[PDB]
């Protein structure tokens, strides 16, 4: 109950903007799509058997995506990972006959799961699974395999709950818009001139005292409004007094009949307190600051390629870092239809990983955007201590050094540069 | 009825300026016709059986267009996807014969649809379908097929409900004018000078104490007007008084009669509260910053051709998001129709899409502006990294590296550039 | 309980922001995954027996990660070392038969442990160990070996106490706080503007006065709301007043009753305060101020690459003093396991560490960019000094102080540049 209450706050998190544009923000490239190239992929880069097994998976793992629809569905299953706190997939398996094997991965509310043995909560009527059938308002009971239960994977104040990765913004966020209905409710209020007419009645019944107030609201009271669907003055066509009006009379030989205007709502601020309040909740989302909150007019800086920071470069890291613990949710339903179906038993999954690397794709313009900078220096290096790569530093040496290739680039390019001097076009 | 009153508060959020022009920012090139291009077309780049029914496909979706009338009507079908947070066509087939086949597909007004089985109410008369004839004020009942249905596909705060993409900013929007309302009402207010007149009379009945207040106006009323037709002083021609003059006589010893002018409006502020609320708006809608709302005299920055921010970039990747999803309008009414008509069956189109990619036609104009900054720098690289493109990086790693081409693009290029040389006219 | 009560507000000081942002700043560091590259080498630099046995190590050490699952659960141990002020592995050994040898080794809660022969508090049932059986509520008593018990090296105010590395920081984040507590609730009250209304009644009960006070709501009280849901005003729909109108009368023929409105929150602050606390909190956590939390707009300073400051600098001392701490939590596990299985005694492995070093691996990327300003410099001596080295300073002499090599790295090279010489393709 308290898990599922955690995962509403976070979802009236994201109900709120800004947290939705810096949530956004991460899984536009902690899972990014490109036109022909793809999402996901199943990098087998260790000891396998055969050559055919290795690339077996792909009858098994291209089908996996299928079952999570990841290709149109994957910013929203991770989307929901990140901002839930938590995402279970239930496994339909199989129901006869084994290795058949296994169906549908149907995605299951977060807040109607209980693990202490998987307790699903049935709002309403869900699915009948293999058998029996539908069940209805029931506590039904799933073990813990084989449902894929991926977490953000966080500790929280007291061990042992779940907790992020949006929590530590909750209460910053629940803070600057503290002063946002702050800041309009003091516009707001005080936007239309208030006053208070105190006029005196000595000595006569509130029967009919009240009928000598009765009498300055018929004549004094003012009917002009201003309506914001369109803006004109009501009931006042056409033109605008030069001047106002009003009539009281101190009935007693004393001044304490009288208008007092209540204060104008003076704009001292002097505001540089909610901008403070704006920093922190976009540093507390783990969103770089150097995505473009701040008008940023020009300068410029300035520079005709924008370079990596170490703010940008922090952030790949964040991601690469979450991709990592989103990579469960690709793994154990994999593993448990890679044994399921047959083939590689667990005894022999155990040393595989160690490493069967699951690459995301990255932004294919900010590879090269921060592979040209890294080249850029290697150059400017190389050009700047190149009349000394006679003297002092080998060929060899610098190119493994100034250049950070690696031996066998060298052996495979110094035999292919051979037929480029075969003999055009570049001969000049 | 609840999904009902929401397509409404979203209608009156277009019917506010600004969330017009981003919102049509949006689907100016969200779908953007051009000159001679056309929009919208059919990729097929996946295994097909014939080179015939590939292109036949044609006969099929080019006119399936035409039904839309969606060269002439799309940027207003799809601006109401967006903004109507659904969009539903009913479709008319057949009714005889199989295969004919179908008929005109009709947009239905969302508000008037409840989906638990599409429930279609009726205002007035609309249709009459096949038969049997135009219904009148009742639900028609329409099966979930065939009618096309498109959502913006989000979850909401609680699942599961349907909502945006304009709901982010619909609080923002109802508080940024609700200072816009603040700000004039406290300047027309006051604007015009008031005076409250406090005359007194002590032991007389209201009865003829009413009567010496009948002489103070019948001599000292001020009639003089501004009309906003013509900004004249009505009834004061010619010329204007250089000084007033008003004459109260204070009847008992004792100084209770006077006049209190009412505060004037003082401009104090200092207003960047305003303008903070309409960055915010302006976030929330999801249109870059970078479009310009700012004055953004000069600066210069400068240079003389506007980059690519990451800004901008990222926007075009929410965007072709979205057409991804408007996607849905074209392959549901083709596939009911690609097997009403024949040809392919349902058990063929599953292995298909997988990719059959519907491209939306860009911006000519910046895929230039594009390609122009990428293909400068690439260059700028190659200048750069020259001398060594001897010595240490082969030619063929280079240009496949360096200027991120692809194998047979240069084994292509290597072949016809061998003709070039034959001979005229670049020999120099 | 002292240290379980220590352990609390640490973890209490992780829950807040920008705490948070600076020790996974650290963590990020101070072991750093890559790709490919491995993280946590045993470097095995010293006199040992075999060259089978020193390479044997990785049978042991590779494998003794594993039990740590050091691989993705690396900086999670290590921040958990940080903040928790302490760390404790329980080792399962063996129970038959000796070097086996041992089993996996479970991370303890903190706060559970007391050593004076550590004290492990149970809260609930955690494990059976080799036997006899799960204890329940009860203190087991575990020998001072075999648990690896790795400390924060820090005496603290008073001999003998563990503390930090977040202690410094405690008091100086509570009251960076107790200050965003006082900024908001400054702004929240008086937000809203309030009106204290003095209505007088002489001589007369209160229990028939009230009644006189039961007038004055019903006919002037106030239901204008703002929401913060969405920002409209309730029950006033539509358009605005343009200005208000209260009605009070001063029964008495006296100025008794009357509104005051009470003060209105000018911001005269002036805010140079919270920024001052921040730019502490942040120098008593340990990361440099030179990762960006200031706006930093521009300047620039102007460089096109960023330079090794003195503060960065000094920060990875501080690192790999860490990582020197938490050097422990692989050595004891590691030379108990290299015991229990066989091999080497204790009385031979006292002489070998001395140094038997464990490598962290750093950020391949400012190994590089640190590198690249050394070996920058180095060049711009070289090609300064560089008509003299003919005359004054020999070759030898200068390779050896100005560029910093040694020896055996001019031997390797003078032998290998011979062959670059012979022939191709630098030949000019």
């Amino acid at each position: 109950n308290w898990i599922s209450e955690l995962i509403d706050t976070y979802r009236n998190l994201m109900n709120n903007y800004e947290v939705d544009n810096a949530v956004s923000e991460i899984v536009s490239d902690a899972i990014v799509y490109e036109d022909d190239t793809e999402v996901v992929a199943l990098n087998l880069d260790k000891s396998k058997f055969s050559p055919k097994i290795k690339n077996m998976m792909l009858d098994e793992f291209s089908d996996v995506l299928n079952h999570l629809s990841f290709q149109r569905k994957g910013s929203d299953h991770f989307r929901r990972w990140y901002v839930d706190s938590r995402i279970f997939f239930h496994k339909i398996i199989d129901p006869k006959r084994p290795k058949e094997g296994i169906k549908e991965l149907r995605r299951l509310d977060p807040r109607q799961v209980q693990y202490v043995y998987f307790i699903y909560d049935t709002a309403h009527e869900s699915y009948a699974c293999d058998g029996r059938m539908y069940e209805a308002g029931t506590k039904i009971k799933i073990p813990k395999a084989a449902v894929v239960y991926a977490h953000s994977g966080l500790v929280d104040c007291c061990g042992k709950n779940i907790i992020g990765y949006l929590h530590r913004a909750v209460k910053p966020a629940n803070q600057l818009k503290l002063l946002e209905d702050a800041v309009v409710i003091y516009r707001i209020t005080r936007a239309p001139d208030r006053r208070v007419w105190y006029v005196d009645t000595g000595n006569m019944p509130a029967r009919k005292a009240a009928e000598h107030m009765q009498h300055v609201m018929n004549t004094m009271k003012n009917r002009v409004v201003y309506d914001a669907s369109t803006g004109k003055i009501k009931n006042q066509q056409h033109n605008m007094s030069m001047t106002e009006d009003y009539w009281l009379q101190r009935r007693d030989g004393k001044a304490v009949t009288e208008v007092d205007t209540l204060p104008g709502a003076d704009n001292t601020g002097n505001m540089e307190d909610i901008r403070w309040f704006r920093q922190a909740l976009y540093m507390a989302l783990r969103v770089p600051l150097s995505r473009i909150p701040q008008d940023q007019q020009g300068g410029v800086m300035f520079d005709s390629g924008t370079s990596i920071t170490r703010d940008e470069l922090t952030f790949a890291k964040f991601i690469r870092e979450l991709q990592h613990k989103f990579e469960e949710v690709f793994l154990d339903p994999l593993k448990t239809n890679l044994l399921l179906k047959g083939i590689i038993t667990e005894d022999e999954w155990n040393d595989e990983i160690n490493n069967i690397k699951i690459e995301f794709h990255r932004d294919s313009y900010f590879a090269e955007l921060k592979e040209a900078e890294i080249l850029e220096r290697r150059i400017n290096m190389l050009t700047m201590a190149e009349p000394f790569i006679g003297k002092y530093i080998s060929h060899r040496t610098a190119m493994k050094d100034i250049l950070q290739m690696t031996d066998e680039e060298i052996e495979q390019e110094a035999k292919q540069i051979e037929e480029e001097s075969k003999e055009a076009r570049f001969q000049d």
